[PDB]
Parts: C-alpha cells; sequence; structure tokens
C-alpha cells in the first residue's frame, strides 16, 4: 500500500534512537568478511582425524548451518512489520541484522567447502526436538507478522528468534566450540569465525530485549506472555542438547585422542544458566 | 510455512551464481560509513549562500532522500519472494542492497541535519509525478511479489524498482548533482556521499538486469512486458524531471552566482538516454 510521506523529508533519523545506535555499532564492529579467512589448516585438521574423530564436530556444524540459514530467511517478517510501523531506526539497525546471518551461513558453508565435507548431508543430526525448533516454530512465529503484528505476537517472534536460538542455542552453541576445539587447537579458521560469529550475536540479542522491554513497558502483563513462550520451547531446547550429549558420548574418539576431558554436564548447565539469564533480562517493569 | 530442508546442510553455496559473485563484490567496496563523511565544509557553503540560493538544492535533496527512504522499504517484498523460491545466493546478496539503502538514507539525513534544514519539511518538492512513481507505483509493485511472485510480477516489480527508480532517475540524479555542485566547489561532503552512492547503485542495477534477463530467457515473450511497463512510467519520469527542470529555470541564482551555465536540455538528453540504455541491456533472445 501507498507510502503516506518520508520521515527524512519531514524530518530526519531520531539520531538518539537506541536501534540507531545499535546499527551505528553495527557498521563499525561489523566489516569482517568470511572471505578473508585461511581455512587451510582446517582442511588439514579434518584430513589428519581418523572417520571416528571426523563424525565428532559435525553435529554442532550441521545445527549452525541450517541455524543460520533458517534466521537468514526468517527474520524478513520483522523488518517488515517494524517498516510497515513506520519503525525507521529499527528497519536500519536491521539491515545490519540480515547482513550478519548471511555472512554467517557463509563462514559455515566456506568451512565445509574447504574441509571437503560440502557434498555430504549433514541433515542426519537434526532430531526431532531440532526441527521443531528450526523447521517449524522459528518460521511460524516469524511470518505469522506478515497478517498479524500485534504485541503478542512481536513478542513471540523475538522470544522465539532472538531469546531462545540465538540467546540460548546460539550462544551455547559458541561456548561449546571454544570448550572443545580452542583446547584441542584444532580448526583455527572455524574458530577465528566463531569468535566473529560471537560478536555479532551480541547485537542481535539487543534488539530483541529492546523490542520485548518496549512491548512490557507498555502493560506489564506481556511479561507472563515472555516467560510463557520461553518456557514452552525449553522442553525443545534441552531435548536437542540432550541429543548432542549422547552423540558426544558414543562417539569418544576425538576427546581421547586430544585429550579432552569434554564435561557434558558443564555444558549442559551453560544452556540452563542462558536461558534463566535471558529471562531475567526482561524487567516486569 | 516450515523449511523443508537447508541448502548449506545438503550442500554448500553455489559459488559460481552471478549473485553470489555480486554479493562478493559488495562486500569488498561497500565498507564506507555516512558516519565518517566530514560535512563541515558543507554547513558553512549552505549558510554562505542567499536564501534565493539555498533553495536551490533542496528539491534535489527531496527527492533523493524520500527515494532512498522508499527503495529501503520496498526492496523487503523482492527479498522475501526470492527466498520463498530457494534462491539463497540472491537473498545473500539483497542483504548487501537493503543494508546499502539504509545507508543511503542515512546520508542525505546527515547532510540535512548538518547544514541546519532537517526541521525543513521537503515534502513540499515532491509533485504529482513524483508521488506516482514513488508514493505508489513503486510499493504496489513491490508489494504485490506478496501474494503473486509470477514472472510478470518480478518483472514488473524490478523494472520500476531497478530500471526506472535506479537505472533512470537515480543515475541521472548522480550525474546531475556533479554537473551543478561539484562545478561549483560547493558542498564537498555531499559530493563524497554522492560517488558511493553512484559505485552502490551499480550493483543494484546489475541485480535488475540479471533478474529480468532470467524471465526473458525462459520466454521471450516477456521481453515485450518489459518494455511496456518502460514506457508506462515514462511519462511520470519526464513530467518530474519537466518540474525540476522549471524549478531550475525559475530559481537561477545560484547559477548566475556560481558561474554555471547549467543546460537543463542536456540533462532532459541525458534521462532520455539512460532510459533508452536501460532498455538496451535486455535482449530480447
Ligand atoms: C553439546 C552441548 C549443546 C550446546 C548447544 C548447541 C546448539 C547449536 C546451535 C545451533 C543453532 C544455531 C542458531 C544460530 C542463530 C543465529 O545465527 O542467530
Ligand atoms: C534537473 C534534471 C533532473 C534529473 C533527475 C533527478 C532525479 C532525482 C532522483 C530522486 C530519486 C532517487 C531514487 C533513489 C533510488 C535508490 O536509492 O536506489
Ligand atoms: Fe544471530
Ligand atoms: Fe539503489
Ligand atoms: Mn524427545
Ligand atoms: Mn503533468
Ligand atoms: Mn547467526
Ligand atoms: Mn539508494
Amino acid at each position: 500500500v501507498h507510502h503516506d510521506g518520508f520521515q527524512t523529508v519531514k524530518a530526519t533519523i531520531d539520531w538518539e534512537h537506541p536501534m540507531f545506535k545499535l546499527y551505528e555499532k553495527a557498521k563499525r564492529n561489523g566489516k569482517w568478511n568470511p572471505a578473508d579467512i585461511d581455512f587451510s589448516q582446517d582442511q588439514k585438521d579434518f584430513a589428519s582425524l581418523t572417520s571416528e574423530e571426523k563424525i565428532s564436530a559435525l553435529p554442532l556444524v550441521a545445527g549452525f548451518s541450517a541455524g543460520d540459514e533458517a534466521v537468514t530467511l526468517d527474520i524478513l517478517p520483522m523488518a517488515h512489520a517494524l517498516a510497515r510501523q513506520g519503525r525507521l531506526e529499527d528497519v536500519l539497525f536491521l539491515t545490519t541484522f540480515m547482513h550478519d546471518e548471511a555472512k554467517h551461513v557463509e563462514m559455515f558453508s566456506r568451512w565445509q567447502q574447504a574441509v571437503g565435507i560440502g557434498q555430504m548431508d549433514l541433515s542426519v543430526f537434526h532430531n526431532d526436538h531440532y526441527k521443531r525448533i528450526f523447521y517449524e516454530a522459528l518460521p511460524e512465529a516469524m511470518n505469522r507478522l506478515y497478517a498479524d503484528d500485534s504485541p503478542e505476537a512481536v513478542i513471540r517472534a523475538a522470544t522465539v528468534y532472538n531469546m531462545i536460538v540465538e540467546g540460548t542455542l546460539a550462544e551455547s552453541g559458541y561456548y561449546t566450540f571454544r570448550q572443545i576445539y580452542k583446547k584441542a587447537g584444532l580448526f583455527p579458521g572455524l574458530l577465528q569465525g566463531i569468535d566473529y560469529l560471537n560478536m555479532d550475536e551480541g547485537r542481535h540479542i539487543q534488539f530483541g530485549i529492546y523490542t520485548i522491554q518496549r512491548i512490557v513497558n507498555e502493560d506489564e502483563r506481556y511479561y507472563e506472555l515472555f516467560i510463557r513462550y520461553m518456557d514452552e520451547l525449553w522442553p525443545h531446547v534441552i531435548g536437542y542438547v540432550d541429543y548432542l550429549t549422547e552423540l558426544g558420548k558414543r562417539q569418544q574418539q576425538l576427546a581421547r585422542t586430544y585429550a579432552l576431558e569434554i564435561d557434558y554436564d558443564l555444558l549442559r548447565h551453560y544452556v540452563i544458566k542462558q536461558f534463566n539469564l535471558r529471562k531475567k533480562q526482561i524487567s516486569r517493569t
């Protein structure tokens, strides 16, 4: 439908808006290019591994590659809905958000190509719980915004995307990568990429916090919805974590070879801790 | 609706896709930040001008500020429609496209703020022809893609957006800016910004060419649609150009002060030339 006018003709950008400030930071801190990462040592590492060691790393890469691809596609409805509400500074920031996720897809796909597994179908490592989050609940909640941009809908979208997928699962994934392979001295290019992703992610999570809090600020009963939507998804979060844990416990050879005492119970407590601290970053009042 | 799978889990990015190549170039060539442009001399230039000279530059800035704001909002349906078709490399490139346009909005709005006209409503310089393109036909054609992503719809969207708004009007606007103010030695920060915009724009127009040509390649009868949609919009293109020309001829003081023989007939022929050469970049066969 028609534009009735344009904010930067009638006035200017709201230079003090929190999302204009986050946009400015995204530009300053978002120059990294996956095409510049040197994966040559990663190719040698992967080739040096036994078949049993090779498998160890793939479940986590399968979760990230599909996850980054899903969030690249699935942020578009949020950008649309806030655009239609006239939230110009949010939209500007979301152009950095979307471009970040494109680079994330690129990074994991470059790693897979470089180490020689691009032709391998890693979908085998998505269990039913993962599919419920990433194949279903995430696209459902985001696409809803095209026909329903009510405060409830927007809260639910930000909860699933920014607070669960990013703020709980992605953060725990970055922590897991470091805990395992940074210890081993394995895959330096991938770990460089992970550091860049984890930096981008701080802004993504802050968008979600801002968005949920500004709706809760209008009506503190939306706080209860936020908690409810977090708890609805917890069973699939932990069901995926338990599945990856079980895979890790069955395939021990990378841990033994590289003298990693992989503390799966500690990783599980990191996930629980992530989930709970995301809840605490939203104030009921 | 659900994701049935993910290309970068089943396989990898198509590294040879023309739009992955354009994405790669966008990252290499898209580092500029409007926040780094020094507008201090532009503020002094604008203040030094008489009121009659001040007005001269505003119609063109009004056209660009609203135009960049419109295309920032209005590219989202294209990204959605190609995402839903599975065209992952197009989507990756379109994240650079969208972020470019956000910076363009930012750049013009920073200039307006710095020279002291942010509080002025520049909508007065949008005549009926401009409104028909930017307030109506552009959003209509792009939003259509949400419910109709047929080859006809996609061709029409790319024609209005990439071939007319960008490939005809924007290009002619950049040329006009240089012809007038680069001559005068006026507004160095704005002209730095214009050079960056004009560089981004080359990729935007190439997206539109790629998109229209790949549909024409399926069925050369779509070539006739492309020409028809270009000719439908020509009356509003030139009606806006004639309006800006008339404003230029009535307010002569900047030209006299700065010894610019502004050749409005030459600018008009540049627009006609742009329109015709965009037609020629699509091959019927
Ligand atoms: C073995 C302990 C389990 C640790 C949890 C690992 C979760 C893997 C992460 C996969 C989903 C990544 C989502 C990315 C979202 C984004 O890019 O914003
Ligand atoms: C006086 C001669 C007329 C020259 C034509 C000037 C047209 C002004 C341009 C305004 C529209 C700009 C659209 C920007 C689109 C984009 O950012 O991709
Ligand atoms: Fe993210
Ligand atoms: Fe453009
Ligand atoms: Mn289960
Ligand atoms: Mn007319
Ligand atoms: Mn990501
Ligand atoms: Mn532009």
